[PDB]
């Protein structure tokens, strides 16, 4: 759960220009070591590529602020450290509230970077996606992200993260 020595990362988030604020999260390096690395690793930008310059590309108000896609920018790429993908270490946290980080996937065993936070308990993505950390403070940057969305998903703004790493 919940523990000092998990690792702290932060999105410094914008909205065509306009500074939307810091998230940072805290990611369960304690239940799912392999994913929390990924997702650390991608902000820090230590392997040569990550999160930095990224966007949001996909806000559905009261359900997800979805981003991470690193190689197409549009939904239909991402990457992990450990190749195009790899495998749901396990179903360990639930998606119980707002403020949860959850890996997307197109099926069983393909995350890759591309991630949600959410904005709304989900039961229906238990057991298909894995939880793997928490926004310990910046939500009001992500309800500000979420102001941008719609239905469908689209975004009215381009929504970048312009810096990140680690704490
Ligand atoms: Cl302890």
């Amino acid at each position: 759960g919940p523990h000092m020595t998990n690792p702290v990362v932060f999105f410094d988030v914008c909205a065509d220009g306009e500074p939307l604020g810091r998230i940072t999260m805290e990611l369960f390096s304690n239940i799912v070591p392999r994913t929390a690395e990924n997702f650390r690793a991608l902000c820090t930008g230590e392997k040569g590529f990550g999160f930095k310059n990224s966007i949001f590309h996909r806000v559905i108000p009261d359900f997800v602020c979805q981003g991470g896609d690193i190689t197409k920018h549009d939904g239909t790429g991402g990457q992990s450290i450990y190749g195009d993908k790899f495998e749901d270490e396990n179903f360990d946290v639930k998606h119980t509230g707002p403020g949860l980080l959850s890996m997307a996937n197109q099926g069983q065993n393909t995350n890759n970077s591309q991630f949600v936070i959410t904005l709304k308990k989900a039961e229906h993505l238990d057991f298909k996606h894995v939880v793997f950390g928490f926004v310990k403070d910046g939500m009001d940057t992500v309800k500000k992200i979420e102001s941008f969305g719609s239905p469908k998903g689209s975004v009215c703004r381009r929504i970048t993260i312009t810096e990140c790493g680690q704490i």
